[PDB]
């Protein structure tokens, strides 16, 4: 409808695949090369289902900060044909608040499902279903359950991906360009 949801499509139509593990389907971002993201949650395996196609597992790692505290990310190598669109650039740098983001979602569930959330704080800490958790933005939307993995984007910066929720407020793991370094 506006710049907003222009560079968040942007982003789904390029820069997104459908990843099934035993833990559900979620949206995955591809950032560059064969390396995508998924929240940790989804528990990652050797192999995974990438748009409903058996593929093996390169490489996983579940971050965490130099605190030795859970960040949410897992950044997974996929042994996939073909490379993504290289959306580096677009990572900021620092952890940061923003002003009148998106959260884009595409599943089976909720398929080219866009979201204006409004206002991102960084919000730090977060005890995420029993688990310390660093470097968390917060917006309030009543976000649901088929939600994790969204991409959270303003006009310019792709600066999360969705993690969880209380009911009223929904919460992002940060993106950071330093993660994606080679
Ligand atoms: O400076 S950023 O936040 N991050 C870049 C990562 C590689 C070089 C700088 C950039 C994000 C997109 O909007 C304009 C600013």
């Amino acid at each position: 409808m506006g710049p907003g949801f222009d560079f968040a499509q942007a982003i789904m139509k390029k820069n997104t695949v459908i990843a099934r593990t035993e833990k559900g389907e979620f949206t995955m971002l591809g950032v560059y090369d064969r390396v995508a993201v998924i929240p940790t949650h989804a528990s990652v395996g050797e192999i995974i289902y990438i748009n409903d196609v058996e593929t093996r597992v390169l490489d996983a790692c579940a971050l965490r900060d130099l605190t030795d505290t859970n960040l949410e990310i897992t950044i997974v190598k996929l042994d996939r044909n073909q490379k993504f669109r290289d959306i580096r650039h677009f990572l900021p740098r620092c952890e940061d608040d923003y002003n009148d983001a998106v959260l884009s979602v595409h599943t089976s569930k909720f398929p080219n499902m866009y979201i204006p959330v409004g206002q991102v704080t960084n919000y730090g800490f977060l005890n995420l279903g029993g688990t310390p958790t660093h470097r968390i933005l917060m917006y309030n939307f009543p976000t649901r359950a088929g939600q994790c993995g969204g991409v959270v984007t303003t006009t310019g910066k792709v600066i999360g991906i969705h993690v969880g929720g209380n009911g009223a407020q929904g919460f992002a793991a940060m993106l950071l360009h330093s993660y994606f370094t080679d």
